[PDB]
């Protein structure tokens, strides 16, 4: 079956056929940044396997006017072929008057062009404000998974790699950029240029970029070579230092770690105003948010600094896993995302253990658990078909869970073998593909006797959730169960590494398992065992007999007996078991106490977020008894080290991230210090015209305090548009969202339709900051619900973006009613809609809640009022 108009398709599938192979593209792209649109020509060397009388390739809302096939063994320049449109494969076949022959490379060859996209994907226009306030237009790429084919056509599979020879045409004003660095530049007739760029090595479709501007950059040399360039607005180009410090240290890291140098002669980092990702990791070519890219120690924090560190590094880390060594298709596409996810931590702790990102890492993990713990879940390795399906692709489980069972393993096989086994991986496929299991196997093979390590990761990769291992003590025997974790099944077995130290020596007993069920021996009577040191392991471990209830004493006692990652790993299963019924509340609250002790800001900040959780669920709802007693046992307690929070933005990043945690906590809770020093600071700042420095740290909460009047609100609404840090702007816009008033907060979400105020791009982020807060958890709602017409428009399902404006503004929900308006809504959402895995996740949830509610709200209750006495 076919169209468009009349005709027949010569393929059904959806996937390409492997018979014409891609060898190289000649790319030429003429935009126009007045006109809005371009002009582009393309010139493809085949290489058929199987004679065929057909060519297959991608093509999206490209006007194709002119398709040829040239020939050089068969015929001289050259013969006219027919272009069959498929939309909804977005597929084109292109029709010969005679069949081709095996083993002999052809040149396909056409002419097309579309307007400047809308959106934020393919060949797109972006603009930005400059200091003088002038709006500015720009071009841009972005092709990842199924993009490229809305550019130019052609083969728009990860497999099909090719070499790239772009020439883009320009007017004086602009520059262009494209992966390869820029071989030459010609003159034409009407004063128009012509860049040439050095032909890329081979390498997928989606990892072609190009872009024409008129930004301004830094250059700098990695010590092998180098010239790494952070291009930015002109107005802009200060914000840009810090990000070539760290690129320039990183890529230094991965070229020894990897031990493979990076190939090309340039790197560039450019901050696209108008971004969806944070980041696309485009070969030589990185596109970033500003906010993922651009530091002003001025108005950048210690987060802010940690966090452009950090996609600085995994975009770095891609050059090798994803650039190098590609995925075979989007359901390995874990492969690439969860090494960089991981590559992450390691490079970072390398080169900036002052970030000390180390003991924040978890968090990833932790919080792909709480995803992980569902029904609703899936294996990080799955199959993927439609460019929708490929998008959901791009979630916590590909890129954190990922990075987590990567970091367990590591931790089962150690670093100096761990990163050999890498090193051997991307060399054996430096330039080509891999498959899920090509990475193991690279991997378990780093006598006689066998690394089985297969079998431990193929049941992690293909299986859903994630492990609960209850264990028994009596005496000097353990009893392990090990169960398929879920919050309120049967079929799961995991090779599970395990760990576990006793009270006594302080040193790490290890030992495997693999069935059901297994026991084990303990040399000595002991006080505890704690399973899983460091919670290097992606699983939890329950406590049944006296074994949670010793742990618990012991951090009352001598909690520095406990690791630190203990602690905080504690701290962590002790809560999720309440949810998971396993627990009764009382006993995770009355973990708590011992905070007041607790040094390591990791564990205090992690106890601090559920007791924060807690309150927050207590407001939402109405229940105005538990959330005043909880704001009250907050304030009390902690009273101490709050008090000890300097208005100031000295000491170490945790130093720094305490301060801000506690003081937010203090000023959101209404401790009348607090929210009069804050208050304080933005009439001073405000009425000192912003001359006034408001240290960054407390910098949101200032703004969101100021926020309260509608003199400050509109004040900060108005500085919002002349700032020229996005990193501020940011804050500011976190700062709105903490109105009472419907109508602001409505306003602003109505900005981010408009998207001339507040990019688009925001939207998303901001609809979740406000459907947060009590006052706007319903305006949201509404919002979404009725717009989801017009939002569909301006996003893609499933992009990042629709994604999150679903769960963002539903999945915080506790009340049967909401979750029937949900129910409902996610009924309706099928036409088009439907579906999303996301509409079931966002349910389960929501079940989640009203249950851990009905189930341990009364423990709440009673657990705080015996406090008050
Ligand atoms: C896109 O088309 C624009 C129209 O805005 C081009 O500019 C006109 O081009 C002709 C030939 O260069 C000139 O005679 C006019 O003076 C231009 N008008 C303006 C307002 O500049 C522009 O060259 C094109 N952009 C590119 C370089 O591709
Ligand atoms: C297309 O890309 C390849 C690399 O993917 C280019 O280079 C060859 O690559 C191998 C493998 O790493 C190197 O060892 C060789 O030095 C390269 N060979 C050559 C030709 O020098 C290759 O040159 C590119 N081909 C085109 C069409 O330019
Ligand atoms: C191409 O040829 C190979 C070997 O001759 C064969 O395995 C394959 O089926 C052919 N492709 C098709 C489907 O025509
Ligand atoms: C982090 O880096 C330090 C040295 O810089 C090292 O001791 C530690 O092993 C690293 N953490 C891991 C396991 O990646
Ligand atoms: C636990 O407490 C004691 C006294 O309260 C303290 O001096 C001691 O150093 C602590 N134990 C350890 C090993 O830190
Ligand atoms: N690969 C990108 C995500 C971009 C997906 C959409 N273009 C990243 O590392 O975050
Ligand atoms: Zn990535």
């Amino acid at each position: 079956p076919v169209a468009t108009n009349g005709e027949r398709f010569p393929w059904q599938e959806l996937r390409l056929p492997s018979v014409v192979i891609p060898l190289h593209y000649d790319l030429f792209v003429h935009p126009n940044l007045t006109s809005l649109d371009f002009v582009a020509s393309e010139k493809i060397e085949v290489l058929v396997s199987n004679a065929t009388q057909f060519i297959i390739l991608h093509s999206k809302d490209l006007e194709i006017t002119n398709a040829t096939l040239q020939s050089e063994e068969y015929m001289k320049p050259g013969k006219e072929l027919k272009v069959l449109s498929y939309p909804a494969h977005e597929q084109i076949a292109l029709l010969v008057p005679e069949k081709l022959t095996p083993h002999l490379k052809y040149y396909v060859a056409m002419d097309f062009q579309a307007k400047l996209g809308d959106g934020f994907e393919g060949f797109y226009k972006s603009t930005y404000r400059t200091l003088g306030g002038e709006t500015r237009i720009l071009a841009v790429t972005d092709f990842e998974p199924t993009q490229a084919r809305m550019a130019f056509p052609c083969f728009d599979e990860p497999l099909f790699k090719a070499n790239f020879s772009i020439k883009i045409r320009r007017e004086s004003r602009h520059i262009a950029l494209s992966n390869m660095p820029k071989v030459k530049t010609i003159e034409l007739e009407g004063g128009l240029l012509e860049d040439h760029f050095e032909t890329t090595v081979k390498m997928s479709t989606y990892l072609v970029a190009y872009i024409v501007c008129d930004f301004h950059s830094l250059s700098g040399f990695t010590s092998s070579g180098v010239k790494v360039s952070i291009y930015a607005s002109p107005d802009k180009r200060n914000q840009t230092h810090y990000a070539l410090q760290a690129s320039l240290k990183l890529l230094d890291f991965y070229e020894k770690y990897f031990d493979i140098y990076y190939p090309l002669s340039k790197l560039d980092l450019i901050a696209i105003p108008d971004f969806a990702p944070g980041a696309m990791e485009n070969w030589g070519l990185i596109t970033y948010r500003e906010t993922s890219l651009l530091f002003d120690p001025k108005t950048s924090s210690a987060s802010d600094k940690l966090w452009v560190t950090r996609v600085i590094a995994h975009e770095l880390a891609h050059q090798w896993f994803g650039n190098l060594v590609t995925m075979e298709w989007w359901n390995d596409i874990w492969l690439k995302e969860g090494f960089a996810k991981y590559m992450e931590l390691i490079a970072v702790n390398a080169t900036y253990p002052e970030l000390q990102f180390d003991d924040y890492f978890l968090n990833v993990c932790f919080e792909v658990i709480t995803k992980d713990s569902l029904n609703s879940s899936r294996p990080i390795s799955k199959p993927a078909e439609t460019p929708t399906q490929i998008q959901e692709m791009f979630d916590e489980v590909s890129y954190n869970k990922g990075a987590c069972i990567l970091n367990m393993l590591k931790d089962f096989l150690g670093e100096e073998k761990f990163q050999k086994g890498i090193i051997q991986y991307l060399k054996k496929f430096s330039y080509r593909n891999a498959k899920n299991d090509d990475l193991w196997s690279s991997l378990s093979n780093s006598l006689g006797e066998n690394a089985e390590v297969k079998e431990m990761m193929t049941t992690w990769t293909l299986q859903k959730g994630i492990p609960l291992l209850v264990v028994k003590q009596d005496g000097c025997s353990l009893r392990l169960q090990q169960e398929r974790f879920l919050q309120g099944q049967e079929r799961y077995l995991w090779h599970i590494p395990l760990t576990y130290s006793t009270s006594s020596s302080n040193v790490i007993h290890r030992h495997i398992l693999k069935s059901k069920t297994d026991t084990l021996d303990l040399p000595e009577k002991t006080s505890w065992v704690k399973f899983n040191v460091d919670s290097n392991g992606y699983y939890i471990v329950h406590y049944e007999g006296h074994g949670w209830d010793q742990l618990i004493t012991q951090l009352n006692q001598n909690h520095t007996l406990l690791r630190p990652k203990d602690r905080v790993g504690l701290i962590h299963d002790v809560f999720q078991l309440v949810g998971a019924g396993r627990l009764t509340l009382d006993k995770a609250l009355d973990m708590t106490y011992y905070l007041q002790h607790e040094t390591s800001s990791p564990a205090l900040l992690e106890g601090l977020s559920y007791l924060e959780s807690f309150y927050h669920m207590m407001d939402r709802r109405n229940i105005s008894d538990i959330s005043e007693n909880l704001k009250r046992y907050l304030l009390q307690y902690f009273k101490p080290v709050i008090d000890r929070q300097s208005w100031s933005d000295k000491g170490s990043v945790w130093d720094r991230m305490l301060r801000s945690a506690l003081l937010k906590l203090a000023c959101d809770l209404n401790h009348a210090p607090c929210i009069q020093k804050a208050a304080e600071l933005f009439s001073q700042w405000m009425e000192s015209s912003g001359k006034l420095n408001i240290p960054t740290d407390v910098l949101k909460i200032v703004y969101s305090v100021g926020a309260q009047t509608t003199a400050g609100w509109n004040y900060l609404l108005e500085q919002y548009e002349l700032s020229m840090s996005s990193a501020e702007q940011n804050k500011i816009l976190y700062a709105l969202s903490t109105s009472k008033h419907q109508e602001k907060l409505l306003k602003l979400i109505e900005l981010g339709m408009e998207g001339k105020v507040i990019k688009t791009q925001n939207l998303a982020a901001l609809l979740h900051a406000i459907a947060r807060r009590p006052k706007g958890q319903q305006l949201a709602w509404d919002f979404v619900r009725e717009n989801w017409t017009h939002l569909l428009k301006k996003f893609d399902l499933g992009s990042y973006d629709i994604r999150m404006i679903i769960s963002g503004t539903t999945a915080h929900f506790s009340s049967k009613d909401k979750l029937q308006e949900v129910k409902l809504f996610f009924e309706s959402l099928e036409a088009q809609g439907s579906h999303l895995d996301i509409f079931q996740t966002v349910l389960e949830t929501i079940t989640k809640n009203i249950k851990w509610l009905e189930k341990n709200l009364p423990t709440l209750r009673t657990w705080l009022m015996v406090n008050t006495r």
